[PDB]
């Protein structure tokens, strides 16, 4: 019937802000089950709006200008419409390389921009998807042998991709460069660590990671995070106390290496004010079963392997025991998480549309553009009408009346005021002293001055 297939991708954008920056090229390219390639590569590119100027490191770390992504790309519209035919095909993993973190939020923030569903795209016609990066970093804490792990220039451990290939051999330029080599990265721990490379695959579901969790017994786990740090091999053991209280697919952990005493002795107003500052730390932190973190049964990581990670094994026991016994904490940790723009933008994760909603959205999406103004249709949701004047003057600029046109104006003048040009021609003069030896960022700076004096 339909194969099982992966689709690899990535992401140049002009910025770091998934929502705020805007994507400047996507690349893609299908595999097999046993990661050989399927039909052909995708590249393109996506233009930005009038209203935008990109952030000049962005731009020095991809080499794309906005003057070629204008002139090569289509509109976002056309760009969300290319990729969400991409990731709808049924039995697709959708992966890459850091993508739960960065390119999942680029694609969440598109489709929501372009009137598709942000979210649907991941799961229906049995899709799923997975991040290479929380593999690496699996692979390093747990099962290194095999592969050759690079120091970075604070001599932890980097798992950047560059690093990766060039630490193992894999060569690594090319729009495609890095979808190829995590293309290689899958093949490098499929190859030498078979078995781990097959749990973690198989507990990318949320069903089987949710048998992991016992939240009565505060079952440990262990549990590698980005967010430990590479000088603990990311890596600790964790309990679960709690479900979030608001969000269906979070469960809430403690770090069993980390010092309990606060969540014993204070409150959770206090718990919740250093929390969200980041004196010791609250050893809190949320696992979103719908992200593909990285979980396993406590004893995955032995004495030996602790060791080498610089991980106090008895210590998280000796935590474990006075957590079972202390079991008011889980109160305490549910309150901190029971608890500003209005650039709509930035408003993807004010809540869920609904089903009513989505269908209107749906014949948005459905009608010709010129047919838009003459549309009767009604929205529940308050982020629809204004996503939908975005929509049409970034997209569809001919369309607008002269009212429209005055108030795209308007928007494009509170942007580009005063203030914001001045720090963005005096960041590109810091830039082009800072870079004067590397003639080609040079010349790519020249160019973001240029299309700033164009955009204005
Ligand atoms: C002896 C062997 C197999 C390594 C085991 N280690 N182990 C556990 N190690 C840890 C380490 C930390 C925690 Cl919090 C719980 C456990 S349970 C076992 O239940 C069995
Ligand atoms: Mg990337």
């Amino acid at each position: 019937k339909q194969q099982s297939t992966f689709l690899f991708h990535d992401y140049e954008t002009f910025g770091t802000h998934p929502a705020l920056d805007r994507p400047a090229q996507f690349a893609a390219i299908r595999t097999d089950s046993e990661f050989n390639v399927i039909g052909e590569p995708e590249v393109f590119y996506c233009k930005p709006a009038d209203d935008y100027l990109p952030q000049p490191g962005a731009v020095l770390i991809t080499g794309i200008t906005p003057q070629e992504a204008r002139a090569k790309g289509e509109n976002e519209a056309a760009f969300a419409a290319r990729i969400h035919s991409l990731f709808t095909v049924p039995k697709t993993c959708i992966l890459g390389y850091n993508n739960v973190r960065f390119d999942d939020e680029v694609t969440r923030n598109i489709f929501y921009r372009n009137f598709y569903d942000p979210y649907a795209w991941s799961w229906q016609h049995d899709n799923s998807r997975w991040d290479l990066l929380d593999v690496m970093r699996a692979c390093y804490a747990l099962r290194p042998e095999g592969i050759n792990w690079p120091e970075n220039d604070d001599g932890l451990p980097s798992f950047r991709l560059e690093h990766l290939t060039k630490a193992n051999g894999i060569e690594h330029s090319d729009a495609m460069a890095d979808v190829y080599a995590t293309i290689a990265m899958a093949k490098l721990v499929k190859t030498r660590q078979p078995r781990l490379f097959d749990y973690l695959f198989t507990h990318r579901n949320k069903h089987k990671l949710m048998a992991l969790i016992d939240v009565p017994q505060m079952k440990p786990l262990v549990h590698v995070s980005g967010m430990f740090g590479a000088w603990r091999g990311n890596t600790s053991w964790v309990a679960p106390l709690a479900w979030h209280p608001e969000n269906r697919n979070a469960v809430i952990m403690v770090d069993l290496a980390g010092d309990i005493s606060p969540l014993l002795e204070l409150d959770s107003d206090t718990l919740r004010e250093r929390l969200y500052t980041a004196n010791a730390a609250v050893p809190v932190k949320l696992v979103h079963i719908n992200k593909c973190p990285v979980l396993a049964q406590a004893n995955t990581l032995r004495p030996e392997d602790a060791d080498r990670l610089g991980i106090n094994r008895q210590h998280c026991l000796d935590n474990l025991k006075i957590l079972r016994e202390n079991p008011q904490v889980r109160e305490k940790v549910v309150a901190i998480f029971a608890e500003p723009s209005d650039n709509v933008d930035a408003q993807l994760y004010n809540g869920f549309f609904s089903d009513a909603d989505r269908a209107a959205m749906k014949i948005v999406l459905e009608t010709e553009p010129r047919n838009l103004p003459a549309l009767d249709i009604t929205f529940v949701d308050k982020r629809i009408e204004k996503l939908l004047f975005n929509y049409r003057a970034r997209n569809f600029p001919g369309t607008l009346d002269y009212a429209e046109q005055q108030r795209w104006l308007e928007h494009r003048r509170q942007v580009f005021t005063p203030e914001f040009l001045q720090g963005y021609a005096d960041e590109l003069q810091m830039l082009v002293q800072q870079y004067a030896d590397d003639k080609e960022k040079v010349a790519l700076l020249k160019a973001l001055w240029q299309y700033a004096d164009e955009i204005v």
